[PDB]
DNA sequence: GAACTCTGTGGTTGCG
DNA sequence: CCGCAACCACAGAGTT
């Protein structure tokens, strides 16, 4: 599906909503594509930090690359990121040595999420 | 049935 | 004083 580029030349991580509801399914699969080669089964995580939060509390951040695409089942973000701010997450992939993709400013993640107005 | 899970509406409220 | 954009609670309807 939709894609971005990352901080590196040689991954491409699926597209992530402005604006998302915290410990809420995504509306999308997060996918992490390699370009270059990365041996089956290789480990990807990935982790939200920010200026405000360090390292928000995730879930489901771990998968395998399976044929050059780590697809993550359901994803989701428990920790806020903040009254006006987004998440800016790290792709780290686990070959020796680890290689490492980041997505600034990706997401926001507030309790309520996106809401009609009042 | 109890105990979750999910998603929307209502009550509040600092900070512009 | 107005409102946005957040937080907190929780109701209703499904699930496990």
């Amino acid at each position: 599906g939709e894609l971005v580029r990352t901080d590196s030349p040689n991954f491409l991580c699926s597209v992530l909503p402005t604006h998302w509801r915290c410990n809420k399914t995504l509306p999308i699969a997060f996918k992490v594509v390699a370009l270059g080669d990365v041996p089956d089964g290789t480990l990807v995580t990935v982790m939200a930090g920010n200026d405000e939060n360090y390292s928000a509390e995730l879930r489901n951040a771990t998968a395998a690359m399976k044929n050059q695409v780590a697809r993550f089942n359901d994803l989701r973000f428990v920790g806020r990121s903040g009254r006006g701010k987004s998440f800016t997450l790290t792709i780290t992939v686990f070959t020796n040595p680890p290689q490492v993709a980041t997505y600034h400013r990706a997401i926001k993640i507030t309790v309520d999420g996106p809401r009609e107005p009042r």
